[PDB]
């Protein structure tokens, strides 16, 4: 409403999804600005359906979590080509990955049902309805936990347990064959051969409903080709994931499975460095490592989406995921003679491009970034 226009009676105020930026940028109003945005951000949630109808239709939820894969990055290993990239229904152009850690990136999307938290925040319990794999749970959906790697550096699969609060084992691993040796010295598993156990054991449930969170590293920094002294090449195995995934796409598409398959990546890998972070370093949660490629494909619809993948550009993040799982979740869309797409891709909740460590805060202020390190005052980062 401009300043002649009127509300009508009894109208509630209008809350944006993005707090203002008007006042100039010095560091009181930059402070006073991530306050704001962590005030909206709290009373933020997808609301779950208290049951499903008795009509809902099963189908699996499948979560493909990529450690070290941005934007920036697929741009310079040469891969915006790649054909994996127009098989989705759904893609996301400025989705932030809110970190560029891997545990605290696997958190903030365990979180997805509720807006986003200091960093602080995520080391403490939320409340139960911001897990989106627990509301799943609480609706029916068997929830599995999945990874092409043991989870022990780091104390990823602890931090995924006890923060995340996915308290389900992990899916066995005995007889997969192991694509790379990570930086570690433990296995990367192939991740077709992953991805094809699941597929079989899905199958062995019949009409059950499913929700599978799955973690993949063989685009971390440091992984080898067994017997291979150099670090392998980063367009090499990025290629090779994009390429199992699509001939596990083609698999899905076959099996005729309702299936809702979502890939958001925890944060990039630092492939092109910058003028304060050297290629690989991502201590600073730059623009550049935190802006990623998400995408959302539906298989086993009665009527799917044709042509090229739908471009969301407004900024994104994790609650958005959730926002297309509670749109999806009595899984009608996949019996429905006639999908309404713009309006499911419709309205989805924007959040502005917020990303922190526990030591360092990245914003976008009047479209220019800035950082603050441990709550001091804020420097535009120097791209
Ligand atoms: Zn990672």
């Amino acid at each position: 409403i401009s300043e002649f226009g009127s509300s009508r009676a009894g109208d509630k105020p209008v809350i944006g999804d993005m707090p203002a930026q008007t006042a100039p940028p010095t560091t009181a109003n930059l402070n006073a600005w991530l306050n704001t945005f962590y005030a909206a951000e709290e009373k933020r949630k997808t609301t779950f359906p208290a049951q499903l109808p008795p009509d809902a239709q099963p189908f699996d939820l499948l979560v493909i979590n990529i450690c070290s894969l941005s934007w920036s990055d697929v741009e310079a290993a040469g891969l915006m080509s790649h054909p994996l990239w127009s098989h989705f229904d759904i893609l996301f152009k400025h989705f932030n990955s809110g970190t560029s850690y891997s545990g605290p990136a696997a958190i903030r999307l365990l979180r997805a049902s509720c807006g986003q938290p200091s960093h602080t925040r995520l080391y403490q319990p939320a409340n139960n309805e911001c897990y989106l794999f627990d509301n799943l749970a609480k609706l029916g959906f068997t929830q599995h936990l999945m990874m092409d790697h043991n989870g022990e550096f780091g104390g990823f699969l602890k931090e995924v347990r006890e923060n995340g609060g996915m308290q389900s084992e992990l899916m066995n691993q005995s007889g997969l064959p192991t694509a790379l040796l990570s930086f570690d010295g433990s296995p990367v598993y192939d991740d077709l051969a992953v991805l094809n156990r699941w597929l079989t054991g899905e199958e062995r449930e019949a009409n059950s409903r499913s929700a599978t969170f799955f973690n993949l590293l063989p685009l971390h920094d440091g992984n080898h080709f067994p017997g291979v002294s150099k670090t392998a090449d980063y367009k090499i195995r990025a290629q090779k994931l994009f390429d199992e995934l699509d001939a596990f796409f083609t698999e899905l598409e076959k099996s005729g499975r309702k299936v809702m398959v979502v890939v958001v990546p925890e944060h990039g890998g630092a492939l092109k460095g910058d003028r304060m972070q050297i290629s690989g370093l991502r201590d600073i949660p730059s623009p550049s490592i935190t802006n990623v490629p998400a995408g959302v494909k539906f298989f086993g619809m009665k009527a799917p989406h044709e042509g090229a993948p739908i471009d969301i550009n407004q900024p994104s993040s994790y609650l958005a995921i959730s926002e297309l799982v509670v749109r999806a979740v009595d899984g009608k869309l996949f019996t429905e003679d006639s999908v309404n797409w713009n309006k499911l891709t419709s309205n989805l909740p924007q959040t502005a491009p917020v990303s922190e460590n526990a030591n360092a805060v990245v914003i976008q202020y009047q479209g220019k970034p800035y950082v603050r390190l441990n709550g001091g005052d804020w420097v535009p980062y120097p791209q």
